[PDB]
């Protein structure tokens, strides 16, 4: 019944909840790979990147950068 | 054996036979991945949008508007 | 208390009131001689009324005909 | 006064309520011509191919696909 | 019973309430007066209410001065 | 004495064969059996065999079904 | 004999000189079928809009905005 | 009595009910409770609720915690 | 009944039989409208220029080049 | 405190309510940064030319353009 | 803990190294899918074509091309 | 009944005829010889005929050698 | 043994049988009279069978008139 | 002497060292304005957003969403 | 007392002095002998000298021969 | 003695002949009246003529009226 | 001494004078490859078709189309 | 007489047989215009690369990649 | 009064006339601001590169190249 | 008796008048001295003078110096 | 054996090499043609025009601009 | 004997150095202290020392703090 | 004295060291034995080192099996 | 401690070596021959040596000849 962003949505929440101190983006599709059994659709979600797409969904992922330029992913609160 | 675009077209018809009234187009995603654990790779199969590949492949999945412009997906006899 | 969470408990009691669905067409007005205003669906991040509806499967149903006619129905 | 999109919606309507099985996609700028004198206007109303715009008036026009994959349009009840 | 049908039948009540028109910026406030809600152009499907309001000529009349300015009166 | 015009002829021919009209799906067959060839829609500048039938109206009445099925009449 | 520009510079004067406030632009391409039977053909002479193609016949038409961002067209004296 | 003009009006009046200040989430919720509809953040021309919070600073003080979570206060 | 690209193509045939030393492309719009009501439809048609549209009928038109670099169109025999 | 877009709104308000008889548009860029000391930012604002922001500001600036074709810009009243 | 490159790349050396002739590259997505469950996400990844993910892993696969045009893929040694 | 089934037939018993496969090169002529046309793979929709061969792999086993040459077989 | 050298060679057979050449309207319809079918140029890569003909020189010459009327010759 | 973007980084720095609970990414041109007296030229830098720029410069600035997507920009130690 | 109405005129008056019309190669050559510059289609706002003729119909018969050499006519 | 140079003081020239202004329609024709020839705008690099006037404000002062026309004058 | 543009112009008038009946233009690089040892260079010169060049030279080539679509290159007199 | 694709074809094949291990792909435009005299003009073909070209003509060229990613083109049999 | 890119040429030209032996490419922007206040504003005038607008205005800026690849603008005599 | 060839020759006669070159700055005022008028150099289809002179290089030398001055001279 | 690019390189050094007061642009195809017998492959070797790719070679090739901004080009001393 | 065969022991052995780990500013000094140079992860086919260091997370452990800042750390 | 001169040199002492070649694989690891550092094959401008040593044809030669793997000689 | 930063120093010491400065193509051999390796331009982010060096002027001066020819200093 759900939308596939929502579902995709749902997933990812479980996936960054897992982990106190976050995900490193390099190691996102991995992690997620891990729960779900395959990727994060961000192409068919309607964007370029991966950093795209999760800067869609800020009620369900934090960014946050590091010095380096990497992103690390944090589940929101909620 | 088969080629990316038969497989995904056994999956599409054996998705939509199970539902004698149709699958709205915003719910086929979530559907065809409750039966086959995977989305629709319609981006790989060289369509833009989903709605796009379900044209190219008329001897599968028939289409149907509503007046609020929702796509239906039906099983196309055969 | 977030907006959508009011606007589905809101959906919710307009559905119920009808026994035999209320028409697509129709929902806009019978949810504001409700609740006194329109479904946000463009604030809430949707195209269109039926597009938030698909957004909340939980809560509504529905049916669409064969003339592309749609009926949503509280859901149990 | 009136919008060309409304205008061109009004046409569109008059032409599709004649036909009781539709009218064929192919056969559709034909038989607009027929009652109006000229053609559906579809690049200038913004739309990139004549469906594109017929999936945009979906109170007006109800789309079928047919196994071939050719369109056949509808009037939409009202 | 649509929400446009509505909407329409709404104005046309706040254009009626002046015999002077109504200047296009104060229509928004005059509208909510009557009816406790903004007009929903966007909802209906328009990027602005003067946009809307070319969508219903058979409503409104729309007098543009050559400031700029706008004026919206009932048409009969 | 064009290609397209012999193509024609042998449809023509092949329709009338057939009082209750042929189904599209069955046509390059039943063609074939009349001709000993296929219908060549490509070289004839089509995408498809129904885009060719389409080229030809006073050929072929092409019918279609509420569940998309098309059927093919010899045009009188 | 006429350039197809030259055309619709014509018929457009036309349209504007019977309006002695002018036309929004909304209503132009209505109030120029009225006059003329058909569309201005704005793609064909070479503009992605409406207002590309009027900015660029100064002589027949002025443009004016005006608060809500609308365009007003006057026939342009001569 | 533009609609942005009373908009902020009665946005102030919220956040002036509140001394702690009103989490960004529960805003609508508030603002409808006193004014009897939403926000219009769409129609004032803004993507986004906050988008529309920080059009209006003089209005609003907007804080925003190292955890990503915001509150909302009346400027004096 | 007719494809807007048969139509198109016989009222074109028609244009260019009355005129036996051919028209002139810039003329073309013009003498076809003269006969028909309204322009030829060449971006609906899918063609960027008129002369992309006519290079795609060389059974109803013939191409010829002046020294000027304009185009004279003829009704090719048939 | 302000957006980009307000303050330049405010300064490009201040620069045209000096002048009675309004800016021409080729001379705008000058006048503003006569007042500012920079240009106006129209790029970083997301749009392609000077007009286009110009336009995207109908209470600031009254657009009238001229028999030549250029524009002249009026502080709109407000 | 991988990157999303690194486990589709071990990935596609196990299902090639299974086939001692190579495997057709319009059969590989289907054979990958055979051991994974899923498709490779060349898009994902970064590229157009299944072809050019391929070319991109010269010490995974060894491309070579038939008189067809076909290309067939062999595990690269090591 | 469809042009595809009887192509697939047609080619089958083409196949079937060479206990020791059919180079691809030749297989059109061999085809042509049985049953009086070639292999229609435009109009089934392929780019060439090794990308039809491809969409029947029931029907035909594909060989390509480290030269690149293609050997066709009959499939069990 | 290619489908190209076949087409090829009875191509030649055709444009031999007439000392006059051939009008290349008429050329599909007098190959088809011979061989029992159409000249295949989209198989063999061509977007029309004019390009096809242009690549094989040696087999047919190829005369325009000044009004384009095209007349194909066999090449010795 | 200084690159352009050495000197945007080094101005970028002193607004944002200034603000011990960072700047909303919406105030910062207006922020840096203050200081600087014009605006961070991100499209000259070659950058298509202020966003993507700042992504450029992580051992000058650290970004981190909200649960609303805004972004919140901090000097980044050192 | 445009510029194009001047160009105009001096275009009839050299047009006038041929009876036998003016190879357009030699149009610009004649014009400026009467008038001492040069034909300004640029500044009219044409790509070509015989794009700027194709503009004043009323003023100019074009020919074109079938080896695509232009002859102009004063038009009466 | 830049062609820049000289068209400016012959402008100026032009336009210091008439105390009122020169309407900008007609002043190709006051201007080549005086030097035998039109001011070549598209030479010194611009679109039109008004766009050409913009680059030299130390020689002309143009005025733009409410209805569009355009008038230039000597400046001092 | 000379601009590109003007020796291919003088080789391809060199080309197409020989020949009396004119080059058909699948034929025309060969035979102008014949003469002068490498091909008409028409990408270099600006143009995306070898047909679009030679349109912009109508002074040295005349273009004329065959009912086929094909086109024949004179030599234009002189 | 022969088309630019057919001689280019039939020089490559020239090219490629005197090496009986093959031409390594980064030195094959120079191995050609040894033969030829001047360059493969795969542009002019319509191909964005030379690979692409290469893959175009596979009755000609076999191509074979090799650890490093290189193209090595071999004499296809025939 | 003045035009944009008159303004930016006339600061341009003081900018590089205090230099004897010109200013290096990669350093112009900051001395130009260090005069001016601002940047060069080469995207606005029209221009995707600085070196692009710099070709534009020859009159004011000779550019030479040295070995590395870099330019040094000198002020244009005048 | 083209515009090219007469602009070639009028253009011959001013760089002749000249044993010590001229100026390419200066060149458009001296030609006007002898002819009347500029030299038509975007009309005759160039970018600018310089363009134009590249294309007659049996008619015009051109020497550039290292401080990118440049000088014409008549061509013998 | 060498890379195309390198072989132009050495080529292009020789035309430059003879010319003193080096090569006026629009001459240089012309002068290379003189010395090779066929053009600068300038698009082949992945450049849009002639001056980019010569910008991409300044151990070969010094450009200077004149006041026309015409660009000379002189062989760079080694 | 792979490049990044000896880089990736060379990383191990800098990093085994240091029980506390190593700050990622710091990492490219103290692995040229042991190695006579730098860590080559441009040659290894990465934008960032960082993003060579995710392609071994069988050596490397990364830590990044609230702040931002990154530590390095040898894996077990 | 140039880095491409030197690295060169370097190379070629590298290879020399090996009559049987050295497999492309190991020789960043031979080099560096030798050199004390890597081959620069990106500062020398190469996307790989093997595009780097087809750069330099005078002092490598590049062998590749049919099996895709490379060896390079010392060149005489 | 950073890369940078030691990179700089040891240029420092490299152009501090040589009081008539250092030819730019020069430079990577001599500042190999102090510090056994080459400068990691790349690395540092920089497409060029000298735009590198652009990145350091309190570091490096560079001078550039009228025939392109580049020395760098010790920035004192
Ligand atoms: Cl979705
Ligand atoms: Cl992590
Ligand atoms: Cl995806
Ligand atoms: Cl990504
Ligand atoms: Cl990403
Ligand atoms: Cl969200
Ligand atoms: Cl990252
Ligand atoms: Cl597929
Ligand atoms: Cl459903
Ligand atoms: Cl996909
Ligand atoms: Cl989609
Ligand atoms: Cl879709
Ligand atoms: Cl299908
Ligand atoms: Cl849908
Ligand atoms: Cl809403
Ligand atoms: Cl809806
Ligand atoms: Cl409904
Ligand atoms: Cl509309
Ligand atoms: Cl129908
Ligand atoms: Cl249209
Ligand atoms: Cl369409
Ligand atoms: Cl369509
Ligand atoms: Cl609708
Ligand atoms: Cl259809
Ligand atoms: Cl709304
Ligand atoms: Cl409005
Ligand atoms: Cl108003
Ligand atoms: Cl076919
Ligand atoms: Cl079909
Ligand atoms: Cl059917
Ligand atoms: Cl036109
Ligand atoms: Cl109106
Ligand atoms: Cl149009
Ligand atoms: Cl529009
Ligand atoms: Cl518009
Ligand atoms: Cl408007
Ligand atoms: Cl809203
Ligand atoms: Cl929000
Ligand atoms: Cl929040
Ligand atoms: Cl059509
Ligand atoms: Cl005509
Ligand atoms: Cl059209
Ligand atoms: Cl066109
Ligand atoms: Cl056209
Ligand atoms: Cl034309
Ligand atoms: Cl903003
Ligand atoms: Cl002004
Ligand atoms: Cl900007
Ligand atoms: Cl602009
Ligand atoms: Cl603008
Ligand atoms: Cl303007
Ligand atoms: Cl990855
Ligand atoms: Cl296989
Ligand atoms: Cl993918
Ligand atoms: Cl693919
Ligand atoms: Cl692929
Ligand atoms: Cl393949
Ligand atoms: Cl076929
Ligand atoms: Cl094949
Ligand atoms: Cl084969
Ligand atoms: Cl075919
Ligand atoms: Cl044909
Ligand atoms: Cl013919
Ligand atoms: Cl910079
Ligand atoms: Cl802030
Ligand atoms: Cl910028
Ligand atoms: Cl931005
Ligand atoms: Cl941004
Ligand atoms: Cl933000
Ligand atoms: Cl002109
Ligand atoms: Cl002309
Ligand atoms: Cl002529
Ligand atoms: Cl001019
Ligand atoms: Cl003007
Ligand atoms: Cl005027
Ligand atoms: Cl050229
Ligand atoms: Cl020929
Ligand atoms: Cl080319
Ligand atoms: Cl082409
Ligand atoms: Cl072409
Ligand atoms: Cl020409
Ligand atoms: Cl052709
Ligand atoms: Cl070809
Ligand atoms: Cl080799
Ligand atoms: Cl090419
Ligand atoms: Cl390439
Ligand atoms: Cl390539
Ligand atoms: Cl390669
Ligand atoms: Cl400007
Ligand atoms: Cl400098
Ligand atoms: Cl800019
Ligand atoms: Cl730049
Ligand atoms: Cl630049
Ligand atoms: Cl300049
Ligand atoms: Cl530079
Ligand atoms: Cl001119
Ligand atoms: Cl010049
Ligand atoms: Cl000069
Ligand atoms: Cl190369
Ligand atoms: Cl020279
Ligand atoms: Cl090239
Ligand atoms: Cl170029
Ligand atoms: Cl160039
Ligand atoms: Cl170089
Ligand atoms: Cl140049
Ligand atoms: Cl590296
Ligand atoms: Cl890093
Ligand atoms: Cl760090
Ligand atoms: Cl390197
Ligand atoms: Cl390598
Ligand atoms: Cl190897
Ligand atoms: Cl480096
Ligand atoms: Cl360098
Ligand atoms: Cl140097």
């Amino acid at each position: 019944g759900m939308l596939e962003g929502d579902l995709v949505s749902k997933m990812l929440r479980a996936v960054l909840q897992s982990h106190k101190n976050g995900v490193a983006l390099p190691r996102l599709q991995g992690e997620y790979r891990s729960l779900t059994g395959d990727w994060i659709p961000f192409k068919q979600l309607g964007f370029p990147t991966l950093e795209a797409y999760l800067r869609s969904v800020p009620a369900v992922v934090r960014i946050e950068t590091s010095r380096s330029g990497e992103i690390t992913c944090y589940a929101m609160a909620c």
